[PDB]
């Protein structure tokens, strides 16, 4: 868990994210794809954008940055009391599109960095442990019913 005061200091991040999910939530999407180019494979409606060009080019996939970053921002004004929105996610990552573990570290990570390439010099270092904190525990209550379900992968 986290303190009230790290709570306080990822919100007042996630105020940053607010004033445009979409151009954050294409950065963010842009970053897992080039960076791991695996996992636009399980995307069919986007495999066919291979590079940084073809992605940005496209506001299909935008849109998905929006819903993406728009679930994330509805869990994290939760503050950990997130179980019934983490349920039905991890069920559809991990039942429907099979979605390893492995890479909602890696969207975690891109998070991170496209954090500091937006706002560079405006993401603290408080900042980022609490914004790192919040993805881990995210990413743990996942894993939790991940291992319930068997999703090995
Ligand atoms: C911050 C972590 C993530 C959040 C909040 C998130 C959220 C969502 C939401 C809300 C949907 C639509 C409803 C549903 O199908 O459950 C969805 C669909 C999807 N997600 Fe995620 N997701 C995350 C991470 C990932 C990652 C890392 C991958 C793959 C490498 C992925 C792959 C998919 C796919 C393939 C679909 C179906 C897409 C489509 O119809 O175009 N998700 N996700």
């Amino acid at each position: 868990g986290l303190s009230d005061g790290e709570w306080q200091q990822v919100l007042n991040v996630w105020g940053k994210v607010e004033a445009d999910i979409a151009g954050h939530g294409q950065e963010v999407l842009i970053r897992l794809f080039t960076g791991h180019p695996e996992t636009l494979e399980k995307f069919d409606e986007f495999k066919h954008l291979k590079t940084e060009a073809e992605m940005k080019a496209s506001e299909d996939l935008k849109e998905h940055g929006t819903v993406v970053l728009t679930a994330l921002g509805g869990i994290l004004k939760k503050k950990g009391h997130h179980e019934a929105e983490l349920k039905p996610l991890a069920q559809s990552h991990a039942t429907k599109h099979k979605i390893p573990i492995k890479y909602l570290e890696f969207i975690s990570d891109a998070i991170i960095h496209v954090l500091h390439s937006k706002h560079p010099g405006d993401f603290g270092a408080d900042a980022q442990g609490a914004m790192t904190k919040a993805l881990e525990l995210f990413r743990n209550d996942i894993a939790a019913k991940y291992k319930e379900l068997g999703f090995q992968g």
